[PDB]
């Protein structure tokens, strides 16, 4: 029995979904499927930006393997030999099927996909934006619309709505066939770009505002000005905070564009089950990376922050198999760079090197004691390197000078019952024993005496 895999892949998700207790979001079809699976609490991305993340898990290799810490170098533009995800599966007799966005630059193994629907661009659906558009144009200037809209649209009217008809539409025509499908969902990412439905289910007046505070004696370059968010038209470039109905509004563009998805992930479960094909699937849900709505005062991705590296990882084994769970939650630290080798096994097929390891046993043992530490990465520029771990209750980061693996600066935050923390406590007399523990953890994936990090970005 090899099981076929169906991935949601979902872009610039935290895990703002109510089976991870989230008091504010609506997600009935995501909450569905954990109440069908193993749900990961502790489960955590290697870098959190989309590109060196969605390489890094679809290569089973660490960004500080490949050398790709930003955003303009295709996988395959630097490393044409590493295997891959689609690579590995077409040549073991899995149809493989891209819908969306899955490695954030398209032509990343185009060839490797035996059914393939690109990542589409953004639509503004609303005239006025239209023509704000429109304006541009006829200006010269490329530039964004607003950063979020809510028309009185069918969900096909954006891309994510078209990516469930995909892959309902690939789902019935593989239907007999092996296959591996990754349904890459576009939104969360900016523009929060949803039907009005969405919005609807949402009071942006209910949503709490998060303290405009940053963590005390925070490294300088811990967040970023969030330039993602200032490219969007109508976001003030020129201020530390956003006010509090801007800042509700990007709260409310988060949410109505989370149960937009939510919706969409239940068409395309609707089709599987349809089919028959739930029976001899394993379906599982996940997140390129973390994501700020406010948290700090700050927006985005782009850090070491637990709020950042922590996502959503939901598992559910084919409903022939005997062993599965259901319902269940596992603490177990895991690693988005765990679910190539993980897919490996379950597919019973030999696979490549790996960074990771597979998390099967979990999946079918949720409370197995397991890994001690989850590590990422975060480059600022050529010159400066950070580097995280964590236990499940401390972060540790060091900032380091990328050639000599100096450090310039060190964080220690505590996560215990929560994933913001704002007081660095590195150099803290009270807490010697626990940096000293995170460091030790650190270290032994980041040693100092190996030499630089790899650097292969490109223009
Ligand atoms: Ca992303």
């Amino acid at each position: 029995s090899q099981p076929n895999v169906l991935v949601f892949y979902v872009d610039d998700l935290r895990a703002e979904l109510g089976c991870y207790g989230s008091k504010t979001a609506i997600t009935p079809n995501i909450d569905k499927l954990a109440t069908e699976g193993v749900q990961f609490n502790k489960a955590y991305v290697q870098q959190a930006i989309c590109a060196p993340s969605r390489m890094s898990t679809l290569t089973g290799l660490r960004p500080e393997t490949l050398g790709i810490y930003s955003i303009f170098t295709p996988l395959r533009s630097v490393h044409k030999d590493v295997v891959s995800v689609p690579q590995l599966f077409k040549e073991n007799g899995y149809k493989t099927v891209s819908i969306g966005k899955v490695y954030h630059h398209g032509t990343d193994d185009k060839n490797q996909w035996t059914n393939y629907f690109t990542k589409e661009p953004n639509t503004y659906n609303k005239p006025e934006n239209i023509a704000l558009l429109e304006q541009f144009k006829k200006e010269g200037k490329k530039a964004n619309g607003p950063a979020f809209e809510n028309a009185d649209v069918a969900d096909e009217a954006y891309k994510d709505g078209r990516a469930a008809k995909y892959a309902v539409e690939t789902l019935k025509k593989l239907k007999n066939d092996k296959f591996i499908m990754f349904v890459g969902f576009s939104k969360p990412h900016l523009p929060f770009n949803a039907p009005k439905k969405y919005w609807d289910l949402y009071d942006k007046n209910n949503f709490e505002i998060p303290e405009r505070k940053k963590p005390e004696n925070m490294y300088r370059l811990a967040l970023t000005n969030w330039g993602e968010l200032k490219g969007y038209h109508g976001i003030p470039n020129d201020v530390e905070y956003l006010d509090d109905n801007l800042t509700r509004d990007l709260i409310h563009g988060y949410h109505a564009s989370i149960s937009y998805v939510d919706a969409q992930v239940g068409k395309v479960m609707e089709a599987l089950e349809a089919l028959g094909l739930r029976k001899n699937t394993t379906v599982i849900f996940m997140s390129d990376h973390g994501y700020k709505i406010g948290e700090y005062g700050a927006w985005c991705k782009h850090s070491n922050e637990e709020i950042d590296v922590r996502v959503p990882l939901i598992v559910s084994r084919e409903t022939s198999y005997k062993g599965r769970v259901a319902g269940k939650t596992s603490d177990a630290l895991v690693e988005n760079v765990d679910i190539f080798p993980t897919l490996v096994e379950l597919c019973g097929l030999e696979g490549p090197k790996t960074d990771g390891k597979s998390i099967l046993q979990v999946i079918d043992r949720p409370n197995t004691p397991w890994d001690q530490v989850a590590t990422a990465v975060y480059a600022r520029g050529k010159n400066i390197m950070g580097c995280t771990a964590t236990d499940g209750e401390w972060r540790y980061t060091e900032w380091r000078d990328a050639k000599t693996q100096d450090i310039l600066g060190a964080e220690l935050y505590e996560h215990k019952n929560s994933l913001l923390s704002f007081k660095n406590l590195s150099g803290n007399t009270k807490y010697k024993k626990e940096e000293a523990r995170m460091k030790g953890l650190l270290e032994t994936q980041f040693p100092r005496n190996q030499g630089p990090f790899l650097q292969h970005d490109t223009p």
